RNA sequence: CUGUCUGAUCAGGCAACGCCGCGAAGCUACCAUCUGCUGGAUUAUGGCUGAACGCCUCUAAGUCAGAAUCCAUGCUAGAACG
């Protein structure tokens, strides 16, 4: 309907300098670094003062605003996975054959091996993302842990390890095996 | 091997390739033998993050995987005015 002005307010807290140029944004904490680049979106940055910045859209129509909030959020997640990390939880469901669950590594690069799926002889590799670190928990029988700085990339790996573990030529309502995401939360509470 | 002709023998001619067995070479037969490649991008679909719409949502921005599909790799020709 073209808004004159549409305004959103990051609240950047005590440990953090979130560092913006030409919608590069750089995000800095106590846990590492983050960066996204927003080329893609037409936006402006203001700093109001260290514990807040504006986002702003000028003469944006309905679906121009809607990313606005959007781009609010990423940056949101950025700083709370630079602060308080992200952690992700992943159970193991099965009937009859138990899942083998391996942090193994080839070529020099961490893998995540899913053996005896449904009793399938085939074997399962999910290559493990840059940041992102696996971890069979101890705590819990038949859990994985997902952990990393980056909620982006924690849930896509969490998803690809969901995601191949899909059973076919049967009733998924009776055949309910799989590996999935049971709590998405932080790292540090 | 038959009939006939060269007097006989030897050696040959002819039968509008005379007839029969074998027959190399060449050609050839799923009637024989050999050989038929591996990267990227997608469709349907299932997802991630995520607003619009304080919640939600695979979708709007962004993004992941994924078909005998598509584009390459490979293979054939090589523009007779590249």
């Amino acid at each position: 309907m073209k808004y004159i002005q549409t305004d959103q307010i990051l609240d950047i807290p005590e440990g953090v300098t979130v560092d913006i140029k030409a919608r590069v944004v750089k995000v800095t904490g106590p846990r590492g670094e983050l960066t996204k680049d927003l080329k893609h979106i037409d936006v402006t940055f203001n700093k109001i003062n260290n514990r807040a910045i504006k986002i702003t859209v000028h003469n944006g129509d309905r679906k121009h605003v809607a990313a606005l909030r959007t781009v609010k959020s990423l940056i949101a997640n950025l700083i709370t996975g630079v602060t308080k990390g992200y952690k992700y939880k992943m159970r193991f469901v099965y009937a009859h054959f138990p899942i083998n669950v391996n942090i193994i590594k080839k070529d020099g690069q961490d893998y995540v091996e899913i053996r005896n799926f449904l009793g399938e002889k085939r074997v399962r590799e999910v290559k493990i993302h840059e940041g992102v670190t696996m971890e069979i928990s101890s705590t819990q029988k038949d859990e994985l842990i997902v952990s990393g700085n980056s909620l982006e990339a924690v849930s896509q790996n969490a998803a690809d390890i969901q995601q191949i573990c899909r059973v076919r030529n049967k009733d998924i309502r009776k055949f309910l095996d799989g590996i999935y995401v049971s709590e998405r939360g932080t790292i540090v509470e």
